[PDB]
């Protein structure tokens, strides 16, 4: 039903589908209208009632402003339509880093803290995101709040071992590159290590499988000794040597984070 929603500009497209700017005309709330062709769907879950894309299962399990909320969804002959909340104004973290380069550690601390608190929510809901990166993080520029997006690559969190992966290869851990095996939490800490390096250096540290396997971090920007330690810790080659969400948020570099609105007034011109 596109009598219930008003379609706007095509915000973007790619491996996740095609997302449009939209408005729910009942109350004029800004929304996002995601389209997914059924033939391009990798993983199918099913609601407790019918066969849906696994993204719908995961979204309802985690649907809080750290994770984007799934509002409604429709089934078409050959596509699925998702209705997601849309902040206003927004800029995804990838564009934000492209325009401003390496971020101040106070800003990265706030951004990195919220993502930690955001994926902590996903795991508590039984959801593993499997594609943590700056492209999949939105910045609510008025409130200073980051929202996680794109659950089209995730899975139900499980304590056993994974053997499939349809996420971003430069963010995948070395155990996946060599053995095509990983555990969700430890692989998530690795990608969080890539994400933290990306924020403080302006670009990701690895581009080829050889560097992922070697696990040697070179810093191309001035980074505090504390932030380097936490980054290298998250990027430890053996998964069991990596920190836990608790060990990360107790780290010296993660102390005295700004509140989200504080972050917007100082760093986002709010
Ligand atoms: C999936 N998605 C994107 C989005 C995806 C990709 C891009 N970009 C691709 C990389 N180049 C910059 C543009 C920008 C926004 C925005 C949203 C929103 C919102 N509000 C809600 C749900 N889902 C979204």
């Amino acid at each position: 039903l596109e009598s219930q929603y008003q379609v706007g500009p095509l915000l973007g497209s790619g491996g996740f589908g095609s997302v449009y700017s939209g408005i729910r005309v009942s109350d004029n709330l800004p929304v996002a209208i995601k389209h997914v062709e059924k033939d391009r769907i990798s993983d199918w879950g099913e609601l407790p009632n019918t066969r849906v894309p696994m993204e719908v299962v995961l979204l309802k399990k985690v649907s809080f402003s750290g994770v984007i909320r799934l509002l409604d969804w429709f089934e078409r002959p050959d596509s699925f339509v998702l209705i997601l909340e849309r902040p206003e104004p927004v800029q995804d973290l990838f564009d934000f880093i492209t325009e401003r380069g390496a971020l101040q550690e106070e800003l990265a601390r706030s951004f990195f803290w919220q993502v930690l608190e955001a994926v902590r929510h996903c795991h508590n809901c039984g959801v593993l995101h499997r594609d943590i990166k700056d492209e999949n993080i939105l910045i609510d520029l008025n409130r200073g709040e980051l929202k996680l997006i794109d659950f089209g690559s995730g899975a139900l969190l499980k304590d056993t071992v994974y053997t499939d992966f349809d996420g971003t290869r430069v963010y995948s851990p070395p155990e996946w590159i060599r053995y095509h095996r990983y555990h969700g939490r430890s692989a998530a800490v690795w990608s969080l290590g890539i994400l933290l390096y990306d924020m403080v250096c302006g670009d990701i540290p690895f581009e080829h499988d050889e560097e992922i396997i070697r696990g040697q971090v070179f810093f191309r920007q001035r980074v505090s000794s504390e932030c380097q330690h936490l980054i290298r810790w998250c990027l430890a080659l053996r998964p069991s040597d990596r920190p836990t969400f608790e060990e990360i948020q107790n780290h010296p570099w993660m102390q005295d984070v700004l509140l989200p609105q504080e972050t917007a007034e100082i760093h986002l011109h709010s």
